[PDB]
């Protein structure tokens, strides 16, 4: 049920993932400013100049889309969701907890842009909540904990 409550107000995400990526990675550099080094092509860029990047933009776009693909798939998504957790764990080396701060920029994000009112955004916060159990999982398996 909360997948159908994510995905009842995912429209204007798919509609603009540009837009709406742009505005999350912005969200999330501004207010969990240490996640911003994490991200070594974007690490120092002022936060004045990171609304109008286009390559954060770019970039949001495809974690949204990424997530979109996770969420049409009901919780049934390990073809999607291992290379996830093995590209983070392994490759851009983020811990765990990021994808916390992430999903929670995403529900604010939701909130303004996208309709997302009280009971979906606990809606989205569960679901956001399986996915990180299951990259988490997937951390441990590959030996990161921290
Ligand atoms: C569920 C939330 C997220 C999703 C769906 C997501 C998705 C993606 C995807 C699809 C890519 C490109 C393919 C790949 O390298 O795996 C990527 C790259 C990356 N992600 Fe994420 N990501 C998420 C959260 C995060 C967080 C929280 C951070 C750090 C705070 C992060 C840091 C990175 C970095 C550093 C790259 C590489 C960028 C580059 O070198 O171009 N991701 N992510």
């Amino acid at each position: 049920a909360d997948f159908d409550a994510v995905l009842k107000c995912w429209g204007p995400v798919e509609a603009d993932y540009t837009t709406i990526g742009g505005l999350v990675l912005t969200r999330l550099f501004k207010e969990h400013p240490e996640t911003q080094k994490l991200f070594p092509k974007f690490a120092g860029i002022a936060q004045a100049d990171i609304a109008g990047n286009a390559a954060v933009s770019a970039h949001g776009a495809t974690v949204l889309k990424k997530l979109g693909e996770l969420l049409k798939a009901k919780g049934s998504h390990a073809a999607i969701l291992k290379p996830l957790a093995n590209s983070h764990a392994t490759k851009h080396k983020i811990p765990i907890n990021n994808f916390k701060l992430i999903s929670e920029v995403l529900v604010k994000v939701m909130q303004e842009k996208a309709g997302l009112d009280a009971g979906g955004q606990t809606a989205l916060r569960n679901v956001m909540g399986i996915i990180i159990a299951d990259l988490e999982a997937n951390y441990k398996e590959l030996g990161f904990s921290g």
